[PDB]
């Protein structure tokens, strides 16, 4: 039919509790669930269940005047006690949302009326709304659908206000969702959506060559590069790229040898050509980034200076710190140990291992042994958990994460940027300030310790920036247009107008 549409995601998309993580998809959860407030690209919110809302002071105190036309898919009401009880469930679970500063910020959470909503907390959080409206964990689902009055432990159906409503699912082969007939807003004109289990890029794009499938839309794993490329020549077909979204990098860990020497950091740095590894690997369809954040995220235009493929500036800094050339081999050593690096990646991630190969060979250029450890996922999130790597690759959230949430997670133990930094002598400093500037309402003063954070990690040299990646879209010409969302993770299908 025509008002229903295919596409594909590499997994099934979880059982849509809204509260939680993996194997959830965060794209699917805000399909079904929606936010107190709506970010937009401005970088503001906008009212959405929520209609209103003042603050005290000093803001510690915020009371939210909740709309009073929304009802669930099942035809429960959405009112102020439904909203409380979200609250109460996410916060049962407070310690599994330490990477979200809000979760450690709310002080309390009541239901004065039907639709009025008081929220309290520890301080005065800058970030407060566009924390609320990120896909999770502060959405809500019907209070009915609560095991044993509680979320954590599991759900029973996934019913959110949103409007679109899961259908049907069916573990390692597709998920259908249909549109909510009975939501408070907008009417989408997609009446129907099949997302097909396809874990495979190739298989992907086969899919969509033989019509299995109308629409792939993710970021640059979505499909083969080279693929996409000639998709965007072919007439029959619809392709776009967006405006980068995020940033793609290395962490270096600077508490493990040799990675643990700044002069070694700032060698690495000098030691890639950015653009031929996009050029040869990711065939020209990414940006170059010199810096952890683009200098057009807020508050990251610093005028930071950035260290260009300089291969001969590389074996300066090392020769320099005592990295030099014993007689005929092609590696540096120091109190007689190698200049030897692993390098860990998903050994199943056909780019991670084409990019990881590039950054190999230009290291071996400067001296440096680069050792490629490919493990399955578990392996490699337990590495960055744990700072057993020494260098990985990594990313950043895009927006509306990017700089503030990505910042504030850095001060999380069990994180790769906690980890990777651990060996700073600034470190402490670093996470100190990153508490003040999330609590100041001081505007100059926040610029002022952005300008700071981000200027020590990018003087110490603890990433490596490699590129700033772009949305994906490959599409039946019939669809028209493909919009995308302000939330670099959801996915407009409301949007989508053929
Ligand atoms: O990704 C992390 O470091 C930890 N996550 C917190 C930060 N997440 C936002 C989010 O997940 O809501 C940032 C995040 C941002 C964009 C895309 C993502 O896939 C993504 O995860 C929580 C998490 C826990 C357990 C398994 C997977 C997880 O993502
Ligand atoms: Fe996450």
């Amino acid at each position: 039919a025509p008002d229903e549409i295919t596409t594909a995601w590499p997994v099934n998309v979880g059982p849509l509790n809204p509260h939680l993580y993996t194997p959830n998809q965060m794209f699917a959860q805000s399909m079904v669930y929606e936010p107190l407030v709506k970010y937009q690209a401005d970088g503001s919110v906008i009212p959405w269940l929520a209609k209103s809302w003042t603050h005290s002071e000093d803001g510690k105190t915020w009371t939210f005047t909740l709309r009073d036309d929304v009802k669930f898919s099942n035809g429960e009401p959405f009112d102020a006690e439904a909203a409380a009880e979200n609250f109460r469930a996410v916060l049962d679970n407070r310690q599994r949302h330490a990477w979200l500063e809000l979760a450690n910020q709310i002080v309390d959470v009541k239901a004065l009326s039907k639709t009025e909503l008081q929220i309290t907390l520890k301080s005065a959080y800058y970030p407060f709304l566009q924390e609320l409206a990120l896909p999770r964990p502060f959405r809500f689902i019907a209070p009915s659908q609560f095991k044993n009055h509680e979320t954590m432990n599991g759900i029973k159906a996934p019913i959110g206000t949103g409007p679109w409503i899961l259908q049907e699912s069916k573990l390692n082969q597709y998920d259908v969702f249909v549109r909510n007939e009975n939501y408070w807003g907008e009417k989408p004109a997609i009446k129907k959506i099949t997302f097909n289990v396809i874990p495979d890029p190739t298989t992907r794009a086969v899919a969509f060559e033989t019509g299995d499938i109308d629409l792939l839309y993710g970021n640059e794993g979505l499909l083969p590069l080279d693929t996409f490329a000639r998709f965007s020549q072919n007439p029959a077909y619809h392709t776009q790229l967006s405006q980068p979204i995020e940033t793609v990098m290395l962490a270096l860990n600077t508490a493990k040898a040799p990675t643990n020497e700044l002069a070694v950091r700032e060698a690495l740095n000098y030691a890639v050509n950015k653009k031929s590894l996009i050029d040869n690997a990711l065939y020209g369809t990414q940006q170059v980034a010199d810096t952890l954040f683009a200098p057009s995220v807020p508050y990251a235009n610093l005028g930071l200076k950035p260290s260009q493929y300089d291969p001969q500036k590389a074996k300066a800094l090392l020769e320099k710190a005592g990295w030099t050339l014993p007689a005929g081999k092609d590696i540096r050593e120091k109190n007689g140990q190698p200049l030897r690096i692993e390098l860990s990646f998903i050994g199943t991630d056909a780019l991670s291992k084409s990019m990881a190969e590039i950054i190999q060979a230009d290291m071996r250029q400067i001296g440096a042994d680069v050792s490629l450890i490919g493990e399955e996922e578990s392996s490699i999130y337990a590495r960055q958990r744990d700072g057993r790597f020494g260098m990985i690759f990594h990313r950043t959230w895009g927006a509306p994460y990017d700089p503030h949430a990505f910042l504030s997670s850095m001060r999380v133990p069990s994180h790769a940027d906690f980890q990777a930094q651990q060996g700073l002598a600034d470190k402490p400093l670093i996470d100190k300030e990153i508490g003040e500037v999330l609590a100041t309402h001081d505007e100059t003063q926040r610029q002022a310790l952005y300008r700071d954070i981000l200027t020590r990690l990018h003087d110490e040299a603890v990433y490596l920036p490699i590129s700033y990646i772009s949305m994906m879209v490959v599409s039946k010409p019939e669809l028209g247009n493909i919009p995308y969302a302000p939330i670099a993770t959801e996915i407009p299908f409301e949007q989508i107008k053929p």
